[PDB]
């Protein structure tokens, strides 16, 4: 009969449709799972506190670079790029020369800069102190005014001086003076002693003359009698 | 015969319900896909976009004077840029003539260079006001007082040099009495002799 | 007849159902394609060796910046930020003044720092050598000890000296000495001439008298 075969056909087709449905359910389940896993990987790979919410929505990352906040990776990368350019600019310290100094700039091997600092060859200062010796506008001073060289000349504390006002021998002798030749040259003791000899000779001549005079007087007295 | 028909009808009813449920599930999964793609593109930035046709235009980044098509390449480029900038920005200081430089570490980790002079200076000249120190010696003022390799010279005044002593047409004061033959004599020592000659003249006059 | 009609009705329903199955399969396929576009784009955009596996899953990115290891973009960006801060701080060299030096900090036009180095106005040193002339604790020395100024005074090698011990004329004459005024002033040769003349005169006198006495004797 056509009826029984038609029922059989119908049941067969239903069986096949049910199997197809089972298959489709499996597919959809799998794809859903895959999608969920993709969302999770996205969130975990981005970081920035990204997370999948219960309502199916996804909160994106918020990054915190270069003293700001960015809602995506591109803005953050740009922020960092700028941060680097600025940091490279302001961190590059320089050196220059002032009074008495010479600064020579050159490249180090790695491309950074070196500044070699030297003094000038001629120094202009207020003073230079080296131990007990002081150099300033007034001149040279050694010790506690022990020896002074200034614009009037040389002065030694407790000793002689050679200044504009002339020569002070400091109540000590002046030694090793060669014999005076010119009228305005200093005479030494020997040159004076030379005259002293003549004085002695004169006094002897006078002595013997006096004795000869007394002899004469005595002879005159005897001649008178 | 009829019960079987009722059973088939119920079977078909249930199948129709299953189809409807399935369509809803597909729809939901599609929504999840859209959420994923849009979140992806929005989070990547760099002009990435999901296009109408379902295709996706990736991000393009522009860091370190280059263009990058992915996050990793950008991060790497930035890393290298940082390293290079760090290297070339770190300035150094060294010493030349008459200078000493001492390098130390600051608190924050940077370098400090302390610059001092050497303790012994080698120069061409040192000027302090009217006083000049140079190869020739010491010069004060416009050659008012000069100390050189010959000795001491005072302009319009006396001088003590290798050639000898020049009193500069002025008296030499505070000279102690000569003792040795080569010592200088003072006025008093002459006055004694003058007194002697005076006595001699009185002796002659009395004679 | 009602049975046969319910039968045909059922067959019609089944036909339409089969059609719905087919359509649903195509739709799921489309969704699959879109999922591929998604995972592929994710992996390609992250880099860091990210990869879509043939077996459906995804292997995430690994990053190696700032001498570290990062498994997400956030950590990488933070690492780079820290790297920038650190490098900015440590590359900023500073200069300070030591003995006899003055250092002045000011801003360059681009915001970096400049350090101007000068000497102090008053220097403390052990010595200054300027050619043949040396300044040190001992004093001033010129040449190979040719001329020396120390705490005892001035001494010229092979020449005169003005020192604590007094004035040494150096076996040379002292020239241009004005006539002595006070008792302790130096006398010049000229100041003796008069005296010398006197001596001579005296001699003359003596001589004459001597001879005249002889004339008296005879």
């Amino acid at each position: 009969k056509q009826i029984e075969d038609k029922i059989e056909e119908i049941l067969s087709k239903i069986y096949h449709i049910e199997n197809e449905i089972a298959r489709i359910k499996k597919l959809i389940k799998a794809v859903g799972n895959q999608v969920v896993t993709t969302q999770t990987t996205l969130v975990n790979s981005l970081g920035g506190n990204a997370k999948v919410n219960a309502d199916g929505t996804i909160t994106g990352p918020t990054y915190n670079v270069a003293q700001g906040n960015q809602t995506n990776v591109g803005d953050a990368l740009t922020a960092l790029d700028n941060a680097i350019n600025t940091a490279a600019t302001t961190s590059k310290s320089t050196v220059s020369n002032g009074q008495n100094i010479v600064v020579s700039k050159s490249k180090n091997a790695d491309g950074s800069d070196n500044y070699e600092v030297s003094t000038a060859k001629d120094l202009t200062v207020d003073s230079v102190k080296a131990g007990d010796t002081v150099l300033n506008n007034a001149g040279i001073t050694i010790g506690n005014n022990a020896v002074v060289l200034n614009n009037t000349g040389l002065t030694i504390s407790g000793g002689p001086s050679v200044t504009l006002a002339g020569i002070d021998a400091g109540n000590k002798t002046i030694q090793n003076v060669a014999n005076a030749v010119n009228a305005t040259d200093a005479v030494n003791k020997g040159q004076m002693k030379q005259i002293e000899d003549k004085i002695e000779e004169i006094l002897s001549k006078i002595y013997h003359i006096e004795n000869e005079i007394a002899r004469i007087k005595k002879l005159i007295k005897l001649h008178h009698h």
